[PDB]
């Protein structure tokens, strides 16, 4: 009954992309019984130096809806409340790469996601820094696998980002998750997450931000 | 001030796909000042004989957010309250094709969308009838153009539908809109609509349905 209701989420990221240091904080809530996510991200340092969509995947998979015949496959919630560490290396096709380490654990009643992001090799004439990315998101398949020795999961998927000239900027994600606690955790069979996201703005918010709605459900078994 | 607030939407579709006759009714509301859409679709005849996502585009572009420097390009709202007729022919790659005629006009305080859909040539071993389509949606670009002689717009875009085996079912849309009223209407310059949609289910709804959230904003000028 940790995720049986509506859970408050808090997100804090500190980033450095090509020297441009910045910070983002996010508040929202999630309902795992429905896989729904609702978060609001404010750039606490002023203007975000990278497109808001490139940070969607970095800014809580434990809120996925795992139908009941797939519950022994839910590593994410099996690691709670102590948590898990999520590390990734994201390669944006023909551009830079992000490196992120995050700790997501319950801190009281709130599920917290703290991250450190470092981006490098970003072209100034590229879509990322050139801010050529459109403000929206598509649906992707997130493929999971149990990582035996490490006692975790290896996740890996590709993301499609639309550019204003119609084209699509692809981003290769290489992900890993290992629990923080020393207790046993569910290693799952191979399977995937089906995610759908929609970005918008708050009509009454003055600060740079992104409003994100997201629906994620587990599948493949 | 027709679309300056929150407008109640009502949708009614009658369909025939390969002989399978069915009906859908939808209620929701839209806020054009924000391009937000929120609708709930119930299949009034029982079980929908085609995947719910193949009907998203058929089931109200006048709710698009048109930034203010693009207002003379908003044909959709320039045709109100009398309305416009939307006709389409949608070709699903290597499968059948839908034909739809719809009338969308204001009937009182409610913006109404009545449609007649006819689908044919659908493979039973195809993704459509074989119900192999995943329950989600991506973002697309809807390209508009003024149709001179006809006094309307010719719209045309392609849609991507994810299948459960990862792959993507493409759908080619050929669209036309002509006002119903005899009064002048805004013909616009070439431009496009950026749409994002997310599908979900009502936890308390027993009947076959689809819950859709959508954000659309105009761009290209």
């Amino acid at each position: 009954e940790l995720f049986t209701g509506v859970v408050p989420i808090l997100v804090e990221l500190d980033g450095d992309v090509n020297g441009h240091k910045f910070s983002v904080s996010g508040e929202g809530e999630g309902d795992a019984t429905y896989g729904k996510l609702t978060l609001k991200f404010i750039c606490t340092t002023g203007k975000l130096p990278v497109p808001w969509p490139t940070l969607v995947t970095t800014l809580v998979q434990c809120f996925s809806r795992y139908p009941d015949h797939m519950k022994r496959h839910d590593f994410f919630k099996s690691a709670m409340p102590e948590g898990y560490v999520q590390e990734r290396t994201i390669f944006f096709k023909d551009d830079g790469n992000y490196k992120t380490r995050a700790e997501v654990k319950f801190e009281g009643d709130t599920l917290v996601n703290r991250i450190e992001l470092k981006g490098i090799d970003f072209k100034e004439d590229g879509n990322i820094l050139g801010h050529k990315l459109e403000y929206n998101y598509n649906s992707h398949n997130v493929y999971i696998m149990a990582d035996k020795q490490k006692n975790g999961i290896k996740v890996n998927f590709k993301t499609r980002h639309n550019i204003e000239d119609g084209s699509v900027q692809l981003a290769d994600h290489y992900q890993q998750n290992t629990p923080i606690g020393d207790g046993p955790v569910l290693l799952p069979d191979n399977h995937y997450l089906s995610t759908q996201s929609a970005l918008s703005k708050d009509p009454n918010e003055k600060r740079d931000h992104m409003v994100l709605l997201e629906f994620v459900t587990a599948a493949g078994i």
